[PDB]
């Protein structure tokens, strides 16, 4: 009797660790989730046949109103796994569900996995500089969300880089690109007028990591905003105060404007 | 012809994803260094038996002063792993090895895997609060660094939780430990009297994060700086203010005293 919170990794199926592969090959159950984030590269076919057991998907209800309901009262007799893409409590509300499997009696271990949280390494960004992070939802309604702009704000001010994880619609499918997520903050600007982010912000886009061929790139506003990315899932990134360093890659790898060697100490 | 950046993963030799694992037995020549970091879950031995290749490993002036010579030229004619502890790239010097093999007219893949950035989620803090990040280092000589200190004032000022790395010295596999870092942190604030780091603190502290049996404990300075939290390697981290939802989970999970609900929220 035992429950598994298990990555799955940022793209594929192979993106799960070795650890979690043997001990999911040997659970009795396996539940999974898929709309927290989306693995681009794979789909639950893949899945199944690489760990040889059937997995049953949850929705975010099934989750967050009955978790105690469907998934704990198997893992009182059994080993039970549970998958989620990335890593299952990054940018997530996860972590609570380990109380519920406490207060059931049932003692739940993690296995963990890439996240993208860690993979914007790949941007060259120094990831110690990234302060606080950010959700860019979508407006719904006449209610139109902003709290991410203030936090490029704050974060700006400090030097500290922002990373944007985009909105998620899983049951609708609708992944919010970098482009989408660049014209909210322009209406946001507006609106504010703080001077935060414009045209002339520079921004960093990486989509789909995890995969072998990624999309890292790096511009204005004015320049990105119409550019195609490829598919989702994409982030949104923007920086802070740079290194040198931290310019030299993104001009070298992620295809930005050589005038950003020249930085401002 | 193609240079591999694949990470180990956060303990032991199963933390390497599967297509990390897969790349690493295809290719003709593997590379490693241990001086970002360690694996205190396993040994050289037993990573080189599972990926079924003989390991060179690489110290930091290898690496930093001659990448170029010793890992570049081989991967002009051949597929070529270059192993390290963690999500690649994370080491802020790693991202311009990339830079490197462009230069040297080889392509070069990031295979992800877990990070100590994402894996602290375990504590049940947020990861979207958590701020800049520092590293405890060991005062030497006439040297005492205490810049980790103003990086927890600033992230706490706003709300903001702080990762701190410990000091580590892989060579001679010295590990610093929380509670090393808990005196020195009193120390600097017996000298800088910001109010940062005192006897009434909150903090958490996370030990050999990605093993199946971490240890995960939340509490007061006074009460966390003489306890046992196992073997390195140690992460400490000072929380912002909390969201009730985290302080349960400190509570449930990592054993926090019921105090800090009313006090910490
Ligand atoms: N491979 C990937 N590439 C780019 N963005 C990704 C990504 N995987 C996740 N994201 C980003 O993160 C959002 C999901 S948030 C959930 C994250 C997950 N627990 C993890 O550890 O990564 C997506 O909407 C997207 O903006
Ligand atoms: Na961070």
């Amino acid at each position: 009797m035992v429950l598994y919170f298990i990555g799955l990794g940022l793209y594929d199926e192979r993106d799960i660790t070795v650890k979690g592969l043997e001990i999911a090959k040997k659970c009795d159950y396996v539940f999974a989730e898929f709309y927290t984030s989306l693995m681009a590269g794979t789909t639950l076919g893949r899945i199944q046949k690489l760990i040889g057991k059937e997995i049953r998907v949850l929705s975010r209800e099934d989750v967050e109103l009955n978790f105690e309901n469907i998934v704990l009262p198997l893992a009182k007799e059994n080993d039970v796994a549970f998958l989620t893409p990335g890593d299952p409590l990054v940018a997530t509300t996860h972590a609570e569900l380990r109380i519920r499997a406490k207060r059931a009696g049932v003692e739940s271990y993690v296995i963990h996995a890439p996240s993208i949280y860690s993979a914007v390494g790949i941007t060259g960004l120094h990831i110690y500089k990234f302060g606080k992070s950010a959700m860019v939802a979508y407006p719904e309604g006449n209610w139109f969300p902003t709290s991410y702009y203030d936090v490029i704000k704050e974060n700006a001010e400090r030097g500290l880089h922002t990373l944007l994880f985009l909105d998620i619609k899983a049951e609708k499918r609708m992944y919010m690109t970098a482009n989408e997520a660049m014209e909210l903050l322009l209406k946001v600007e507006d609106m504010k007028k703080g001077g935060v982010f414009t045209d002339d912000t520079l921004v960093v886009v990486l989509a789909r990591a995890g995969s072998l061929n990624p999309t890292i790139r790096a511009g204005y506003v004015k320049d990105l905003i119409r550019e195609d990315f490829g598919d989702p899932p994409h982030i949104l990134i923007v920086p802070g105060k740079l290194h040198i360093v931290e310019a030299e890659y993104l001009v070298e790898i992620a295809g930005a404007p050589r005038e950003i060697l020249r930085v401002n100490v």
